[PDB]
């Protein structure tokens, strides 16, 4: 009855090969309180110029990047966040 | 192409009127890991004897029970939880 186009998630990537650091950015930008899709959207915009290209299923969009956390709020309110990634460990060669 | 059936997730809690507190349940006993999709639908077959009523976006449903978290794992992986 009501139809609708899905997103290819690799296609967005290669359309798009910027948008996985740039929600990343925004997510840690609001490491404190977290952030809703809407106001996702509307920063993306602000850092790009573009309109986010995922229309339907965002959630399930942004869940697909490693480290990003939703939770639902008592309200209802759905929130994103990003934890940091702590399975890399880092050596550091020193000298003298 | 591909047609589907949009759940209605009033008619559901009222078809499944426990279908929180088995959720709920099942995270709290997988609270140390998370626990993802698939062993999640698993499970409550395991502990109400039924199917899990809804079979695509379930991450939408789970997240619509307050309390509720998801994570991406670094492989890719759907972690659900409770925020504890």
């Amino acid at each position: 009855h009501m139809t609708i186009i899905e997103s290819n998630y690799i296609s967005v990537r290669e359309e798009y090969p910027d948008i996985d650091s740039e929600v990343r950015a925004i997510l840690l930008s609001h490491a404190q309180n977290g952030i809703t899709i809407s106001s996702i959207k509307s920063e993306y915009r602000k850092l790009t110029g573009n309109p986010f290209p995922l229309h339907d299923n965002v959630t399930d969009f942004l869940l697909t990047i490693p480290n990003v956390t939703a939770e639902c709020s008592e309200s209802g309110k759905r929130i994103f966040n990003l934890k940091a990634s702590l399975k890399n460990g880092h050596l550091l060669d020193m000298v003298l």
